[PDB]
């Protein structure tokens, strides 16, 4: 029948689209507001169009204009998460196709969900507050009403006054920039989006920023103290996207500009159409973890261009760019890489699978997000069940080569569309068509629909594996006798990638016992190493197993950074820890007001605090 999206309480896409967004706003550091008005081209889809439902969180609605007049508008109650729904009445009843402007005046509260307003004592420069925004999955509605849902998309042209002395950037094209006119003191900055795109994807940071240009179509942002390390860790960015070309097709949105946000941004990048946001936590000084980087990129195809209808295809945003991002880094550092990613890719799915349950609802691949909360269920699953049927469907279809033809023709098919895992799946029937019978060998309803570990698991080169299952399983069975010989030479000719498998196998079998944990950090001084991710699961191995002087290494990382990855599971694993339980509560509580909304609120939940 007809796809619901079951996060949105506006009207549906079969009822009316927005087809443009008009933003003008002014960003209050003072206040902690955003205030302007949001000019809606809205387009019916049925005759007799009276009026419209729109999703709004926490918004301060002044008044809705149509046509220069004032019009009639009501709030429902708030639905939780989902936020209260506004309803609009038209002056006149729309039939098919017609479109009319709603300009809705409106003031974002304090405590937006979509928004973290950091004071100076925040950043990085001390002087200056900063702001940033995170709209994915459902938060646009707490910055302005819209039909919050992925099955819509829309241009938008964007007007930001900000104090002059700070910078404004959107997930759009520059448009220059002129003193604000009304009110001196402030600045306006101009932005125009011609590509259509799904709300979530609009994005907005104020702060003192300053760039530098790393390719033709790419400069790095961040505050100045950040920008020499960025600009070095990033410097692939260009290479990336010619590669990203090469397989998904002309890059369209312009520029790809990056922006380093400030420790606390809840997640590794968010995708923001010409502006891709990232954590500083991939500053690892090696550019070692620009696989993040190939990621961002690649959903410049699926995701942005081809998008999920709603958040229960989720999987076809993540498993797709999962699968292209791997391509790209395989294209730079050969095949061998890439299926070393890979099978990272099934360990990282195991421990997904297996923190949720085998049969828990959200190992499925396609979900039901029917009352819950999108931020709640999100994790690996969609990234690495998806990237693995795309993997194992790879194989199955005769190779790499042939199944990217599969992929570009995809994204050319139903680019600027926003589609179901049906839809997806019908075409690869159909561009498949002298394959149907090997098509047809798949356990679809297992792979699609059922919890767990997939139905069977794709074939993996071990070339550069085998060295971190050798050194994880000789300390896993480790006895006192082998303490003595295990020494630094033993990472000789491990990468920074490999150290980090090495210490993910190791964890699946925490704890280990304290003694060997101590001799491990005495050889191999892991304690030393200021790569995240090894930094990660390193402190995770030793909290595990119990190693009472990682404790304040492991709340030290858990507060001075907040991407999710990593302060959730590391709360998480010294809550359980008996000896620092009592600290990661009360650190939590301390620190709670100064994190980021999503993140305090899914660490008190894990926490169990309230
Ligand atoms: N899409 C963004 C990340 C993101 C941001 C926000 C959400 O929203 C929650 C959600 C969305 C849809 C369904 C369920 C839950 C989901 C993903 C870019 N991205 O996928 C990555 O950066 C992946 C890298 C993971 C590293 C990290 O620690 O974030
Ligand atoms: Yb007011
Ligand atoms: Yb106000
Ligand atoms: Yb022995
Ligand atoms: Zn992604």
């Amino acid at each position: 029948p007809e796809i619901v999206d079951t996060c949105s309480l506006a009207s549906p896409a079969s009822v009316c689209r927005t087809k443009h967004l008009h933003l003008r706003c002014s960003v209050d550091f003072t206040r902690r507001t955003l205030t302007g008005t949001a000019a809606l081209t809205v387009q019916s889809q049925e005759d007799n169009l009276r009026s419209l439902v729109l999703d709004t969180k926490d918004l301060t609605i002044e008044k809705v204009v149509i046509n220069g007049q004032e019009v009639k508008y009501a709030l429902g109650e708030r639905q939780s998460y989902k936020g209260s729904p506004m309803e609009i009445s038209l002056p006149i009843a729309l039939s098919k196709n017609q479109e009319i402007v709603i300009e809705i005046s409106f003031e974002t509260s304090p405590k937006s969900s979509a928004l973290q307003w950091l004071t100076p004592e925040q950043t990085s420069g001390k002087e200056h507050p900063y702001l940033f925004s995170q709209c994915q999955a459902i938060h646009c509605r707490a910055i302005l009403p819209c039909q919050d849902t992925p099955s819509v998309k829309l241009t938008y042209t964007a007007e930001v006054s900000v104090p002059k002395e700070l910078v404004a950037l959107m997930s759009a094209i520059r448009d220059g920039e002129t003193p604000d006119p009304e009110d001196p003191s402030r600045k306006i900055y101009k932005f125009i989006q011609k590509v259509p795109i799904p709300c979530y994807l609009i994005a907005l940071v104020v702060g003192a920023l300053e760039s530098r240009q790393i390719g033709p179509r790419t400069l790095v942002w961040s505050e100045k103290e950040q920008v020499e390390k960025s600009a070095y860790e990033f410097s692939e960015t260009e290479s990336m996207l010619k590669i990203a070309e090469d397989l998904g097709g002309p890059y369209v949105w312009g520029q790809y500009d990056l922006l380093v946000l400030p420790p606390s941004f809840p997640y590794g990048g968010m995708e923001n159409p010409c502006l891709t946001f990232v954590t500083p936590t991939l500053l690892a000084g090696d550019k070692s973890l620009s696989n993040v980087i190939a990621h961002e990129i690649s959903h410049s195809w699926t995701g942005n261009l081809v998008t999920n209808k709603t958040w229960d295809h989720f999987w076809l945003n993540e498993g797709h760019t999962v699968y292209l991002e791997r391509h790209i880094c395989g294209r730079l550092f050969g095949e061998k890489f890439r299926h070393f990613n890979a099978l990272g890719g099934w360990g990282e799915l195991q421990n997904s699978v297996k923190t949720f349950g085998e049969t828990h609802p959200f190992t499925k691949l396609v979900v039901d997000l029917t009352d819950i909360d999108p931020d709640v269920a999100y994790s690996s699953v969609p990234y690495e069940k998806g990237f693995a049927l795309l993997f194992y469907l790879e194989q199955l279809l005769g190779g790499p080569e042939i199944f990217l033809g599969f992929l570009k023709a995809y994204v050319e098919k139903f680019s600027y569309k926003s589609i179901t895992t049906d839809d997806w799946k019908d075409f690869l029937y159909s561009y498949f068509k002298d394959k149907v019978d090997v098509l047809n060998q798949v356990d679809w309803n297992a792979w699609l629909y059922s919890p767990g570990l997939p139905p069977i698991k794709p074939n993996y080169d071990m070339t550069l594996t085998n060295a971190c299952i050798a050194l994880s399983q000789r300390w896993i069975t480790a006895k006192e006798d082998d303490l003595n010989s295990f020494n630094a030479t033993d990472l000789k000719d491990l990468s920074s990638h490999q150290l980090n498998e090495f210490l993910a196998q190791t964890l699946q079998r925490a704890p280990l016992p304290l003694g060997h944990i101590k001799r491990m950090q005495e050889v191999y001084n892991f304690n030393a190493i200021n790569n995240s991710e090894i930094r990660f699961r390193w402190l995770r191995l030793c909290i595990q197993s119990k190693w009472e002087d990682a404790i304040p290494l492991a709340l030290k990382m858990a507060t001075e950074q907040g991407r999710m990855k990593f302060t959730r599971p590391l709360f998480k694993d010294l809550a359980a820890f008996d000896k620092s339980h009592d600290q990661a509560v009360r650190t939590y509580q301390e620190h709670k007001a100064s994190m980021h909304p999503v993140t305090a609120m899914l660490v008190g939940k894990d926490l169990k605090v309230d």
